[PDB]
């Protein structure tokens, strides 16, 4: 029996690597080019992000809770999935495992009502939890130089929170992948095939056509955009949109690299400042965030210099003087609701992988499983159901709510920066921002709100842009009402 | 009677008190006012002789603005021989009212391109229009200035004959010349005009003592329009004037030195601007802030002093950081709300008016006295007068949409004058998200009136309360004139 | 008795004076004008746990000072009540507040800021005193800046501040109904002769006669003392620690209930905010030791005050208005401790040198000179700060030169600066030979604290000359 | 043999490589180097054919910089037909090497008074000097540009003639026209220059061949001197060559458009400098920053790229901050020890060098190849490039006065250039304590030889190790020559 996984990102040869070793019956065969155009995974640090990701936001919504419950479900697997990686390598490919700790810095380059909320919000899940943790002296913080200006004055330790090498991670999942029979074609899909309510299979960019009675769509931030051709889909898969991220890869000046991740809680429009340390007298740096209508694949300079601006002053004036290998570019998969696409579809052998935006490189292990069961008659991980791919958009937060939230994101730009502005112009331009918010959410529908990131993009879009949109959020509620 | 009393002890009504006294002998002219001059204008002023270096795009986009400015370059003419008919009564101890002869207005980029680089064209054009003698001068050769490099100017423009006096010299001048030429001092206020049948008979004092006139001068700076909307229908006759609270400093510089000329900028956000007037004796004057306030006040903010003082030590002279402060300055330019002079006559006989006069009653006072007393002898003064007449409909000098244009400018001006430091996208974000409630308010105030930017924000930022007393007035002024 | 001087100090020990001795006659010289007064010019807390830094505690003079301002504290309340006790309701209040909160923002060097906090929470432990870490969100009133934000906050139950116009106006009320006389008139000169006071010319030409002569002249007590044969090189100098602070009446008429606080930040300077009575906040406080004196705010003191208090405690008083800057001298010791008892001038005591908390240690200072004039021993940890002493060197000249580099990168991370990230090293670097080299040059010997060292690094060289031979003279007298 | 090997494939080593290859087609030409032109100045250049716009007030005080300024001036006439003759071997479809005609000079306040009026003032004098078309204009007038308002420019120079070439598109034109003339690509590196008996015999390669050859050309950019070296007493005999590390960034604009003219500030910091370049098909070429190494560098820093975008988004055009970085490009600008290029013949026959041109050797290509070829055929080629040739003791073209007056104002310049902002007595602190480790150091590297600014920093903050190595560098040089 036929299976195709569309994508070649960290989601399609995860969901690849465990149907492989569990299905002996299957012939599995994995599309995408080593290009990995807009891939979020090759610009990923990346972090196994579970309580570092905690906002107050997010921990205020049913949907956020359930979603954290899963993160941290997730970081027990990552032990023995490492191990199994590693397993069909050998010492010449290098360590997946890069950090095995975190520690969350608190300064004041920032606005109060998201890093001090934030930073609260984390020391609060790591207490429900019983996680390890420890408030540690910023002193007791190795490595770090930071500007005294933009220095730290708390810091958290997260015990077993660490990082991965992506592209370690990418060379260990497609070796484990053929080890297990599974079969790369470097061609990208360009159509899914079904007739009577039943995948038939892909057409590729060759122009060749391969028969398949199973489909697994994890294409990152093309994902829906490729199901959405098929009838009715267009309406019944949330639009996924690209959380254009910049990251970079520093050679340091002495070689030297901290022994966990340093970050800070998330930031305005889920951004934030982390170093992932890496083998060889390279440290990771990221990253940035801004969705976009339509992708991108270049970062802008403001990008690059609002990237490199908060490494060197946050975290290490070293960095300044430290060689620049390499500016990575990638697309985080942005679901125009705030939520994963996770499981089946009313098509029969057509699943999706997709839109885990800031996290589904942390989640792969546990959401691999989970696709992997359901495609075998299981029920797979409980709690997941709420992000199947056809749905009606979820509505996890109240307008005021995120009215709230777009408003403080936006000001939160400013914090960040740093500026330096007469004392009055925040409460000024506070007062003067909320109008229009409140005016675009109550033109854009009158049940859905995008939240505060997505809102942000559309608020600075063409009317044109806004229309079709109105029009999207139109024929989704004629469609589920 | 053919008395005469003149309302007020500043520079207008000191200069109306000195022409009357000098020019009909035969008449007693008694003036009012005390030596504290609470919320005074006169005191707090440096005082530059400002003509050209008022000068702004906007002012002179305008008719009524290009009035204004003919009256500025007319009185210039006016101030030489004034100054020696008041030192003439005086000796060389006395000290010199002249502190400098010429004025410099420098360039630099601490500020908006919409506001200083169209401004400093605006006075570039004025001057050759006007054919006064003025250059354009190498910054290297402005006399010394140490500014901050990141706050240096890189234009330079000389003005010959555009130069400052010590405002305390002049009051202390006006006054002794007042008394040469038979004024009498009473040192009250006037609480009251008294008027009936259509005619003066004089003044009720805070002391409770009635001062019998056949003509009542009033120039009470701030206080002139409260004071006469008491008489009947004049209420909603007289444009009303606010407070535009204005903070300068007296500092003794480092080394005793100070500069050969007058240093400024063009004028700045909501009327406030940068410039240091030479004194005598190792002092020098620095100013000056402007906000219109709603009700008086005779304190300096804290942010109005340090404003002042950061743009002084960054633009003009490091030197000045090391420098001894001796005195923060506070005083009330009458801010008229329809942005211009109230001088001359009323519907009442022998009732006259010399106030409004916001930034340039000082330089204005020779010709505004000159005006007044024409007036009162049955001459028609000085041409071109005639629109800033008292007793008047609201003047609308620009369009609503000029003002929202203005005013946005204006608001912008206040960030890049700090100057701020911000995010590129943040200041295109910002004028966006400033148009909307601007002209939502224009729209609300009235149909007709718009009030000039300097106003319209401090009515933006002020109570609902005064906002709505605002809008009433405005509807009682059309009421009354249409 | 003659007691020079109508400072804190002055009317302090002119009031035990005459409420313990009602049989002797008590005069004290000074004019209301309180030309260069510091005491007009202070807030004031009654600063003990807020004054402490890591660098006082590193030397044994340094803890003696902060037991004695420990002790100073337990005097306050009976003190406060004995001198309220002589007026009545109309007066006012002494007592502003019971309590500070201590605030840890990064506009500021972590080698001063983080090191100083934490010295903070090791002596309030060590003492005992009730003290609690907050969460900076409980922190009542404060609306700073988010840039410029706390993210540390202190709270020191029983350390608080008095109105220093409403304690001077309580000082002079109790002073008269004790019996002390007032006259408005300074000491131009002390007469001596055998070894004894005789009493005080005064500057409208009279003599004074007196067994007794208290000097408390603030930063003038040293150089009129030292016109008395072989004392010039006997009593340490003492300079202006020039201060600038201001009065504002706030936008609301609000006020904090605490004293709000940094530690102690570049050359002994510090932000904090003092409640007043009747919608008025006292703000302080810049510090520059002067070589002369001086009776005026500079520009640079009035903006860096109001800039601090704006970004870094209430946004708000960018709007309050302002009634008064304030400009006083500070009592700055040259080695850098208080100059507290007698001298080898039987009759002449000395109460000066005390720099940031003579006001706080007042009640406890007083009755230890006044114990020791009616031959007690007074307070016992008190004796290495006697006035005739060999200057005190608490710290090696290595610690000295490390104090005076970060005290002068502290002057930029304070403002706060923004620069290329190579310029604070570079900067560092080029600082050290210069103030080590100007060290090596004054003296074999004595080693100026960094907050005169800046001063005397940007002086003129004749100056610097004068202070060469000034060190070389005490070192020929007292070995 | 007469067989040529030009070493090196930059703009140098293509430019002689065309004009021996044009000049004598008996001979057989062949030129090293490989497509991925490690530490290439060439393909990390705009760029600008800057003659004027190079001008600074410190090069134009010395007799050697200005000889260096003739040159430039005469290396402009020559363009026009050296790109005519480039393009004549290609098709429409190969793009044209000219980008723009005329540049723009912008005078802001993001810089020391002490370096940019200065400069601004010395191109000024020489456009006037050579009588060279130009205008001070109107910054309205300037097209295309969007500055930051507290970073705009307030003067602006136009200079007619002086354009930018596509570096790119340069090298692919003089790859071609190499090739039509006869020449030969060896895609290796030479790693040895043999030679016997005063005389060149040819190149040892790095796949381990010898090439033989009556004459070797050296155009190996800041690699040139370590190659030549090797060779007996040339160690003390050719002044050494540095890297000049420069960044540069290929934009993609929001919108496609470009200037028409070249934009640029004068030199900055430590011979640094900003200005965008116009390219074809809707990108723009921004440069340029500039950091001697004592040791190659083939990577930007992140303190280069951030200094880079921040100044083009603030000073040149806010739209850049949207605009999509295509790519970082780093070369090396070969350095020289005394400031002046090295060109021309050495003690051994048939050896040649074409190096340590720093920021203008593009610019000056097409006359150094014209002179180089000239001297080879036995004629005396440009009359005042003798001074310059390769064999030379260190020149001494300023006072170490001079210098050391420079390289303080160069550190300052590094902070207004950011820009910082400090407490207004920090710079005055930090010039004074800057002075004297500078003295010292300049007095400890040699009795006799000042290294220029540029270089001196880099000594200042290099290990004692290599100050060691230097000080018996200038102690061998010394010996060599006196
Ligand atoms: C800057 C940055 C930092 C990040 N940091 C972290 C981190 O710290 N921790 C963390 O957990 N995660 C991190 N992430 C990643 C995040 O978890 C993403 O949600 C995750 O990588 C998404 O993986 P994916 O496989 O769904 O998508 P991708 O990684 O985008 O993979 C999809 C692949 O499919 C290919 N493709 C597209 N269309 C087709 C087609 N038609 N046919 C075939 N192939 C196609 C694409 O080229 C791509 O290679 C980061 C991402 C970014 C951009
Ligand atoms: C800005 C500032 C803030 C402060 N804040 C605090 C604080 O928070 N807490 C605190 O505890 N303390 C504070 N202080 C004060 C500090 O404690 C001082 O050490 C203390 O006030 C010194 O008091 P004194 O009486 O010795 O001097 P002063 O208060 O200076 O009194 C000396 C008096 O003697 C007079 N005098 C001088 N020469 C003669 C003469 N020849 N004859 C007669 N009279 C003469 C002077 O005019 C003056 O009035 C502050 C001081 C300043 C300047």
């Amino acid at each position: 029996t036929d299976v195709i996984v569309v994508g070649n990102g960290v989601l399609g040869l995860s969901v690849g690597v465990e149907i492989a070793r569990t299905r002996p019956d299957v012939r599995v065969t994995l599309l995408g080019k080593p290009a990995r155009q807009y891939g979020a995974t090759p610009a990923a640090g990346a972090m196994l992000g579970a309580f570092g990701e905690v906002t107050a936001h997010a921990l205020a919504s049913e949907h956020g809770r359930k979603k954290h419950a899963l993160a941290v479900q997730a970081q027990r697997l990552w032990p023995e999935w490492i191990e199994s990686l590693e397993a069909t390598g050998t010492a010449a490919d290098g360590r997946i495992k890069t950090a095995d700790d975190t520690v969350v810095l608190l300064n004041t380059v920032g606005h109060s009502a998201l890093d001090d909320a934030n930073f609260a919000a984390v020391l609060t899940a790591l207490k429900e939890a019983n996680a390890p943790h420890e408030e540690i002296a910023v002193e007791s913080v190795d490595w770090i130089d930071p500007d005294p200006n933009s220095r730290p004055l708390r810091a958290l330790h997260i015990e077993g929170e660490g990082s991965v090498d992506s592209g370690i991670l990418l060379a260990a999942l497609e070796r484990s992948f053929l080890q297990a029979g599974g079969r790369l074609h470097p061609v990208d899909a360009t159509e899914i095939r079904a007739s009577h309510g039943r995948v038939e299979g892909v057409v590729t960019d060759d122009g060749d056509f391969l028969p398949a009675g199973h489909v697994v769509v994890a294409a990152g931030a093309r994902s829906q955009r490729l199901v959405a051709a098929l009838p009715g889909l267009a309406h019944r898969i949330p639009r996924i949109y690209d959380g254009v991220g910049v990251s970079a890869l520093v050679d340091t000046w002495d070689g030297s690299g901290p022994a966990t991740v340093l970050r800070t809680s998330n930031r305005a429009f889920a951004c934030g400042l982390h170093l992932v340390p890496r083998a060889g007298g390279s440290v990771y740096i990221g990253a940035t965030n801004a969705v976009c209508l339509e992708p991108r694949g270049a970062a802008s300079i403001e990008e690059t210099v609002a990237l490199f601006n908060c490494a060197t002053h946050q975290l290490h004036r070293g960095l300044n003087g430290s060689e620049l290998r390499k500016v990575q570019v990638g697309s985080r998969p942005a679901p125009i609701d705030g939520f994963p696409l996770i499981g089946g579809t009313s098509v029969e052998g057509l699943w999706m992988l997709s839109g885990t935006y800031r996290d589904g490189l942390h989640m792969s292990p546990l959401l691999a499983r989970h696709v992997v069961s359901l495609m075998d008659g299981g029920t797979g991980v409980d709690g997941l159901r709420e992000f199947r791919p056809e749905r009606d958009l979820i509505s996890a937060w109240s307008r005021e709510e995120i009215l709230d939230d777009v408003v403080r994101h936006t000001m939160a730009t400013g914090y960040e920066f740093p500026w330096r502005l007469p004392l009055e112009w925040p409460h000024m331009m506070e007062t003067f921002l909320q109008g229009p918010f409140a005016e675009l959410a109550d033109r854009l529908s009158d049940t859905y709100t995008p939240p505060a990131d997505l809102m942000t993009a559309i608020m600075f879009s063409e009317r044109e842009q806004q229309d079709e949109l109105i029009a999207y959020y139109a024929d989704v509620h004629r469609e589920w009402h």
